[PDB]
């Protein structure tokens, strides 16, 4: 048997806001967080825009001196994590610290730090490399620094599954609790890949929208004029908690995490199969994990990256899994507004999926002006749709054909 | 209810050999894999040696067409994975491909690739960044590429827990099988951090031995004259398999994986606590997980990095866990010979722990000329020690205070 897992705390940095409620307010108003990237010369680049975190003050969380030791992706992960733990009301004690762990991931990790240290290395040789280069750049330092700051002695790890990281982090954290290896986990992801290497790297793959004249219209999942994803920064963190532990201290419970699916496409390094066979297996795995019939799903927060092949693969996958119910559920891509936070995408979209359940509203797919061939599902074009949502799925599909699906249900 | 997990296949690139048997021959003869680094100019660096993989031919495993797209850590991870899968005799089919997954991790991933593309960006601009920069550099692409080439549709993910990565990867892969999420997992890790940023970055932290004039004597775990770890390259992969699945196909079983522990130190970003409190908590979690009396432990493959603080912390942890039995078990650090493979350290050491069980021999801690204050256990100084080994433990500890322990025992 298995213990039940609930969500008692959430935290976020996104292109829409410096916390969950500001981010969610933008989501429900169909606001874009996409803009030309500032304080960085992108003249030589084919993409000049993305989703930046605007006005982040790390000194709300850390001393300037401790913040100087950490890449921006670690700062963003710690910000989301501290928010989530504060939002949970959890009190860490000598009696429970061994039962409280962390799994905060990243898809690409410390590119900005690597970039700045390469500069030192190439210009001035190796002796000018920061002593904090390694610990301040490696992906497991959000889990590390959080555990040290809060005295958490539970399972301490980090996932890195590219664009699936945040979904895998939350799912495997839920497993740790379900199987009695922890009572509480802080889980999610963070990303800051808006440097030359990130914009240049995805740019060299021709993976990015180049709609420089209209950045807010660039991310247009399932629209016939989409031309690739929009690179975005930020972080999401959830406090996952065993139900009886949450009830005992009188925690406010947002929702229950009832299912987690994983699958590998085993198809291509960067492209999904056109029929979405991998995403279909993964969703079926998640629904079997939750003991739910496909008919019980009301809302899907799609991966919905605004790539030609990715968006059409997800329609095919949903039709395959849900058959005569595929049109009854609502499915939207919040990436139409946030852009693609890569390893944090699954973390912020899990939060949006939980809030869709709290507020009984499907977030919109903005910019869906002309649905493409076969994109005839309820994709919540343009504006939020209030509706009954008992069960919400959040899907992530990443490089290496790695898939994750989370199943949340209303808790009462 | 929880299923049993056995080791049916193993694969390796190390500084001592291009497979498991050649590496193991080196381990049992007390041979050093450490040498001045030849693949770049280190005259400006404070450390100019490490454990390189010698004579690796990627065309033994991959088309030169596919190989050119991939960082060395991915090439090394794939080589070790391919070796492990062949060694297992497992046939991948439509009937079992959804039940076979992969969890190959890395501490740092494609730092060489990122450095080389950073050089291109800075000297020549963004249009010279490789189209393969992202899929060729990010940590989950061992798992990704392995799944694509072999058609593995099971759980597909990657851990990154710095120097604990290989141990966590194997333990969590075993949990996957234990809990029924897969029947087979390929799990381990790979690392190639021997670039300017890697040697420069660890150099800036003063974490590396600077014994440039005697590289084979540099790695001296528990010796009073130790002055930091030696940076080494390679990969370990194990095929983990549910017991009844292995029995049903006539698999050769090397050993049983009975125990896995994790803990966080919650102490310091980089330094372990002097008293080994976190390591002790981890080992106790693993021994309880395996249903063992601590007196059943015969051999410990120590983390044993040859750092002042790390080595003495491990003695303190072992004395705390084992009390008087600490003087009866054998404990050795194969890092004395291989150096520190970082994310791959736990993967190769798990393999050395399994072969310790197969061959009933404790590998030596070479260079242990003058054991330091309190290092008065059987550390198997200088020469391999044939002895009864029913239960073997492999420990890893990393940046962020992240600890892992695996417990293996003989299978009949
Ligand atoms: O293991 C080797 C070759 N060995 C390594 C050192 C001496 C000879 N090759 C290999 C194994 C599996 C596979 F799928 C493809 C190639």
């Amino acid at each position: 048997s298995r213990r039940r897992v609930v969500i008692t705390g959430m935290g976020m940095l996104s292109p829409l806001g410096l916390d969950v409620p500001s981010s969610w307010e933008g989501i429900l108003a169909g606001r874009s967080g996409i803009a030309p990237i500032e304080h960085m010369d992108l003249s030589a680049y084919s993409t000049r825009f993305g989703g930046s975190v605007k006005g982040f003050n790390v000194e709300e969380y850390l001393s300037a001196k401790e913040a100087r030791k950490l890449d921006l992706f670690i700062q963003y992960g710690l910000a989301a994590s501290f928010q989530a733990v504060r939002d949970s009301g959890l009190e860490v004690t000598d009696a429970n610290r061994e039962r409280i762990g962390v799994s905060m991931g990243s898809g690409i990790g410390g590119l900005t730090n690597i970039e700045n240290n390469c500069r030192s290395l190439f210009e001035q040789g190796p002796r000018r490399i920061s002593p904090f280069f390694v610990p301040g750049s490696i992906i497991n330092m959000v889990s590390g620094f959080l555990s040290i700051h809060l005295g958490l002695q539970g399972p301490n790890y980090a996932l890195t599954t590219a664009q699936t990281t945040g979904t895998h982090s939350i799912g495997m954290a839920a497993r740790n609790i379900a199987y009695g290896e922890a009572d509480v986990m802080v889980a999610g992801g963070s990303e800051m890949a808006a440097c030359g290497l990130g914009l240049g790297g995805f740019g060299a793959a021709r993976a990015l929208s180049t709609r420089n004249d209209e950045p807010t219209r660039a991310s247009r999942p399932w629209d016939r004029d989409r031309d690739g994803f929009v690179l975005s920064d930020g972080s999401g963190a959830l406090v996952l908690e065993e139900l009886e532990h949450a009830r005992a201290r009188g925690a406010r419970i947002y929702a229950e995490l009832v299912g987690f699916g994983m699958s590998g496409d085993a198809f291509h390094m960067t492209a999904p199969p056109e029929d979405g066979a991998g995403a279909a297996r993964c969703m079926k795995n998640a629904l079997r994990d939750a003991g739910l019939d496909p008919r019980q799903v009301d809302y899907i927060n799609a991966h919905g990256t605004s790539t030609p092949a990715g968006d059409i693969a997800e329609i095919a996958a949903v039709k395959s899994v849900f058959g005569e119910h595929a049109h009854a559920l609502s499915m939207s891509s919040t990436k139409s507004m946030t852009g693609h936070l890569l390893g944090a995408a699954g973390a912020v979209e899990a939060i949006f999926s939980v809030l869709a359940l709290r507020d009984q509203v499907a977030p919109p797919t903005i910019n869906l002006d002309n649905p493409d061939e076969g994109c005839d599902l309820d994709l919540v074009a343009h504006e939020a749709k209030p509706r009954k949502i008992d069960v919400a799925l959040s899907n992530s599909f990443g490089f290496g054909g790695t898939n994750g699906t989370l199943v949340f249900r209303r808790f009462a």
